[PDB]
């Protein structure tokens, strides 16, 4: 029950079976420039600098390939907000890799308010902000939860709907709209309906990459920990539920505007390309993804 | 398939006997001095008077009950942000019935900053405002939007995904934690966490009692739509299905601490007792629930 390295190549195989039947267009990979990356890795310096542990660039990379994948390059329009999510994204993921003893916010919050009134406006520096400092917080209060202990042991109903906050996918939505300046884009990401409706996608895939890591580490945010992985045929009847649940949303992200579910499919399906290519989801403990300490 | 009137009796037992068996605490009803009423009901008026409408004491009472019924009285510390929930809940159920060519937003949100203002502090006002604009913008938007029928006629995980937002819900509790003051509930409401815990139990029963209304205005927003209610044996079946989702939700929020479970629950289990003893929701269509055209 330790492992999913049985499945990996048959699963593999199957997501992306799934997603060339029901999405059909490829993610693309945003290229920063040399100028753009330094920039990028700087900040995420400065940001986690007052917390003490040093990140290699090396494992920065890591942490931005899920931005670099999984944006919408065809309907960016602001690259200072682009570099915004970048660096976001990628210091929460140094808190969420962080032993909670290391998570201080008195130092951390002004680090990220710092990001968000360098690269966007005020308002939208605000949203950014609110919903950063919410990730941020909602990691830090769930460790060794009996909350969270609830909603991941019940059912799946009771997991997805915890991992719209703490996967972050609604932070991801309320940072990224800044990029695309598209008002129905800009008001589902509000509303959160843009964060419910890309959080199986996102999950389902992401669970399933990073369970090996996850449970050696004690980890219990993880949806394949509903079913028994060590029987082969109770974990494909499960795996099969979990297709069946991203198909569904895919079908019904394809009602939403065409701008507003290219973002929302570029998100899910780019998602899982980085995924396959990030050494964060190989091995369950390497030097770009062991726990902080 | 245009009426529930069948099972109303049996389905009303059936809610009752759920509710004395898994949450067992009784709702309180909030009483109103005459002066606070009068606060209430002229802040409501002066509200929705741009939009040229006017709406009788009785159909503000109508709205208001959802308010007193489902607080946590127990519980209150700011009384003035419980005055502001009973204007904000009303006007908005306003637009809410509202034909379309009536909602002017111009119009309607300095309204709606306004009563944010007047009762909350600055950073709280923020918070309940948004979440009003966001409300009514969303209320508005999905309108015949082909998006809310693909959500509401696919499966009750997409349409409760919705009602999330669309009940009202998370705007309910982004402006109800100042009303505790209490650390914990006020990162739950800002995370939606709150909201996503509380949307099935509110919305299952919303939605039976609301059906021939809301069947009878062309209205889709209602799971009983995903069933034949006109078929005794499958209407009873969902029904059960509906019953199992309220009483896992309320098992799980058992987990919370122990103020933020009450105003939960208090939550679910007042808003069918006030939907019981409310004229809006027995009638299809009445003089407090009639569309304002
Ligand atoms: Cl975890
Ligand atoms: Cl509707
Ligand atoms: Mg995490
Ligand atoms: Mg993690
Ligand atoms: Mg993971
Ligand atoms: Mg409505
Ligand atoms: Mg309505
Ligand atoms: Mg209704």
């Amino acid at each position: 029950r330790s492992s999913v390295r049985p499945y990996l190549e048959e699963c593999t195989r199957r997501f992306q079976e799934m997603f060339d039947r029901h999405v059909v267009t490829r993610p693309t990979k945003v290229e920063l420039t040399d100028a753009e990356l330094r920039e990028v890795i700087d900040d995420c310096n400065a940001a986690v600098a007052p917390l003490g542990k040093t990140v290699s660039d090396e494992r920065w990379i890591s942490y931005v390939g899920v931005v670099l994948w999984s944006q919408s390059p065809r309907h960016i329009k602001d690259m200072e907000a682009f570099k915004a999510v970048c660096v976001l994204n990628c210091v929460t993921f140094v808190w969420d890799d962080m032993d909670p003893a290391l998570h201080d916010f008195g130092l951390f919050l002004p680090q990220l308010r710092k990001i968000c009134e360098k690269y966007y406006g005020p308002e939208d520096a605000e949203v950014a902000y609110e919903a950063a400092r919410a990730f941020v917080t909602s990691d830090h209060m769930f460790r060794d939860s009996p909350i969270k202990a609830a909603l991941c042991t019940t059912s799946p109903e009771q997991y997805f709907r915890f991992r719209v906050t703490d996967i972050g996918v609604d932070f991801w939505m309320k940072m990224s709209y800044p990029i695309y300046r598209h008002p129905e884009f800009t008001e589902h990401a509000k509303t959160s309906l843009a964060a419910r409706m890309t959080t199986r996608g996102l999950t389902i895939v992401n669970d399933f990459y990073s369970y090996d890591r996850e449970v050696s580490l004690g980890q219990i945010t993880n949806c394949f920990r509903l079913c028994d992985v060590s029987d082969e045929t109770a974990f494909k009847e499960f795996f099969q539920a979990r297709l069946d649940d991203m198909i569904e949303d895919i079908e019904c992200i394809k009602a939403f505007d065409q701008l507003t579910q290219d973002v929302f499919l570029d998100l899910i399906y780019g998602n899982f390309v980085g995924t396959t290519s990030n050494k964060r989801y190989k091995t369950a403990v390497n030097d770009v993804n062991s726990r902080i300490q």
